[PDB]
């Protein structure tokens, strides 16, 4: 799809066997959504914004389905104020920036 | 152009006659920019990032080039990791997200 930007570039996605909002985000390196548990191996993490720093489990190999599209990548699980995927995983989906 | 997400979408931009680096945010409503001078008169404006809540200062109708593309808008002066493109002047630009 082409997704404007006049409204904030929302979509569903599948994690862990549930579904979220999250917003296609090309300012994040990586994923972060908000709190839940995912299965395997986690280490911790800090990740930084506006507004300073959140420690975050970063887990790794994770499959999302992001708007129908099925990747895998790193997501990162803390107290975000709103679901992100970041670079690492709209790569794997094809998205791209156009003007 | 058609900007792929391997890397950062950095981009130059203008902005009171200097050039600086910034990175095009499709998660960001707002653009916010690190201290700089800038003309007229500003009003105060909250903005709730990752990390919680900063002030900044809210200029608008400021002449921006963005990538090579003029556009004139909202410009929010504050403490951010990095100079931020947000909505506002994405859509100025004429930018999408496609895949
Ligand atoms: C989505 C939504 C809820 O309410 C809001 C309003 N709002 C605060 C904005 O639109 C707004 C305005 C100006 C700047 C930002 C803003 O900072 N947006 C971030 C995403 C994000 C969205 C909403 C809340 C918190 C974080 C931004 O797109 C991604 N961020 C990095 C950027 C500042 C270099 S980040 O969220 O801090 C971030 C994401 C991921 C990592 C791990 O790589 C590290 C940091 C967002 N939007
Ligand atoms: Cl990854
Ligand atoms: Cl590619
Ligand atoms: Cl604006
Ligand atoms: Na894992
Ligand atoms: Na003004």
């Amino acid at each position: 799809p082409q997704i404007t930007l006049w409204k904030r570039p929302l979509v569903t996605i599948k994690i862990g066997g549930q579904l979220k909002e999250a917003l296609l985000d090309t300012g994040a390196d990586d994923t972060v959504i908000e709190e839940m548990s995912l299965p395997g191996r986690w280490k911790p993490k800090m990740i930084g914004g506006i507004g300073g720093f959140i420690k975050v489990r970063q887990y790794d190999q994770i499959i999302i389905e992001i708007a129908g599209h099925k990747a895998i990548g790193t997501v990162l699980v803390g107290p975000t104020p709103v679901n992100i995927i970041g670079r690492n995983l709209l790569t794997q989906i094809g998205a791209t920036l156009n003007f």
